[PDB]
């Protein structure tokens, strides 16, 4: 409990270097073309490892297909690694340093860093030696494995046989890299040469790893151990149709180039990324839609913009191919800072506008008899405009949504009894709200009140008019000859 914190711990720093410089190792021999730096401009080129002109390291092969064969014992066909070696000025950029290494690739991407990571330069177990397995004798071969050999580097008398714990850190390190090993076996030697590493043997087979543990005791703990790491490069190399391998990204591709548009993660897990094509004339990536029956694709886009204070902003554009904006049918919700209240945020969504006037005719439905003492039943009152409560959309967690509704006056006249005792402005149609009329009275004004239930909504009005003609003064209930312009939406602010 003590020691695992301390020593286990320290080890996976260790483990993770060493994947880390395995993994990239690996991704260099796995790319077949490779991307440089040429005339500051990027070029696909063949891999130095397959090209038959190449020299060392690059043209280094082992044969040793067959896991349980011996090992080359010549330098030429194992790439030796670490210190005195100058093997990594061959996988690492030539502008590592700024006047140029003796390699002659600038890769445009680091597969290792430049400087091999310094906890490896004192740690006990090194990569001493790696093994390209070439999958057939020609000069360039592809390679069909790739082992390394991890010397171990025992600061003790004791203890020959103490790398065990890391072969779990390992493990883990590689499935943190999409990685596994093909197989794990004991090497050994008795020198300080890369070329004396062969298989060790129990009863003569190999001996794996796993076999380790119970095979101990028969083992010469003087000589010097190790671990071979076989790592097969196309494992996890292809995305497949049952989806068990992750993508980097993916980029489609225009009259066979890889110019079209291109989708990876964030750091998130979250989001997937759009973002143009290398073919794209203008950087205005897009998402979209085709019926293929004729017209055109619909497409969410990206374009440049502007924000409140004239700064650098992007926004979406839903459009066609003509560029004009398209359709989308939708509940939205609008989130803003409350005008009163800056620290609050509320939430609307789009309202919509009904016309209507109120529907008294009759003298006996407008005429309040006893105003002020009358007291208003607005759920039961004739001319009253009723509609139904709406249903607002869903909204986020935290935001209950109101129904609401208000109502504002479209046309209003103080109409008055004619000669038959009729009323004749009538502003039920607000094409023809002109056409009716005759004689009117001096305006009081209207009190228009609106009033909700659990399902419905009550409009009501009260309009006072004064009568010159015949002196008196009348209270209206609901006429005919007022109009309002109704807005209804959903909202986080209640209704009053």
């Amino acid at each position: 409990h003590m020691e695992k914190e301390a020593d286990e711990a320290r080890r996976q720093i260790v483990s993770n270097a060493l994947i880390s410089e395995i993994a990239g190792i690996v991704d260099f021999v796995a790319e077949e073309q490779i991307t440089v730096i040429e005339q500051g401009i990027e070029k696909e080129i063949t891999n130095p490892l397959y090209e038959q002109s190449s020299g060392i390291p690059y043209i280094n092969r082992t044969t040793n297909k067959d896991l349980n064969s011996t090992m080359s014992t010549n330098a030429s066909e194992f790439i030796n690694w670490g210190a005195g070696t100058s093997t990594r000025i061959f996988f690492t950029r030539k502008y590592c340093i700024s006047t140029g290494t003796q390699g002659n690739y600038e890769f445009s991407k680091d597969y290792i860093p430049c400087e091999e990571p310094a906890i490896l330069s004192n740690s006990d177990l090194k990569i001493d030696r790696i093994d390209f397995v070439a999958t057939d004798n020609t000069v360039g071969s592809a390679i069909e494995r790739v082992d390394f050999i991890l010397t171990f580097d025992k600061s003790n008398a004791n203890e020959s046989f103490y790398f065990s714990n890391y072969v779990s850190s390992l493990e883990k390190a590689a499935e943190q890299h999409s990685i596994s090993f093909k197989d794990i076996y004991v090497v050994e030697r008795n020198s300080s040469g890369a070329a004396g590493w062969r298989l060790t043997t129990i009863s003569g087979k190999p001996l794996t790893f796993s076999g380790l543990s119970k095979n101990i005791g028969s083992l010469d703990k003087t000589k010097n151990y190790g671990l071979r790491l076989s790592i097969d490069p196309n494992l996890g190399k292809f995305l497949r149709a049952d989806g068990r391998v992750g993508a980097d990204k993916l980029c489609w591709n225009i009259d066979n180039k890889m110019s079209g548009p291109c989708l990876a993660a964030d750091d998130s897990g979250n989001n997937l990324v759009l973002t143009k094509g290398k073919g794209a004339k203008s950087n205005e990536p897009g998402l979209c839609w085709d019926l293929n029956t004729g017209t055109s694709k619909l497409c969410l886009t990206q374009i440049e913009g502007k924000d409140n204070n004239d700064k650098d902003a992007s926004l979406i554009k839903l459009k066609d191919d003509n560029g004009n904006p398209a359709t989308m049918l939708a509940n939205i919700l609008v989130e803003e800072k409350s005008m009163t209240d800056s620290t609050k945020k509320e939430l609307r969504t789009i309202p919509n506008t009904i016309y209507a006037a109120f529907s008294n005719s009759n003298a006996s439905d407008l005429v309040i008899t006893n105003p002020g003492n009358y007291i208003g039943n607005v759920t039961s009152e004739k001319g009253r405009i009723e509609l139904n409560v709406q249903d607002c959309p869903v909204s986020p967690d935290g935001n209950k949504l109101h129904p609401r509704l208000s109502a504002s006056i479209a046309s209003i006249v103080a109409d008055t009894k004619d000669s038959n005792g009729k009323y004749q402005a009538d502003f039920s149609s607000l094409a023809g709200n002109r056409n009716s009329g005759g004689q009117l009275g001096y305006l009081s004004g209207t009190a228009i009140q609106v009033n909700q239930s659990g399902s419905k909504w009550y409009i009501t009005a009260t309009m006072g008019v004064f009568d010159p003609l015949t002196n008196t003064t009348y209270v209206y209930l609901n006429p005919k000859f007022l109009s309002v312009n109704i807005t209804t939406w959903c909202s986080t602010e209640p209704q009053t």
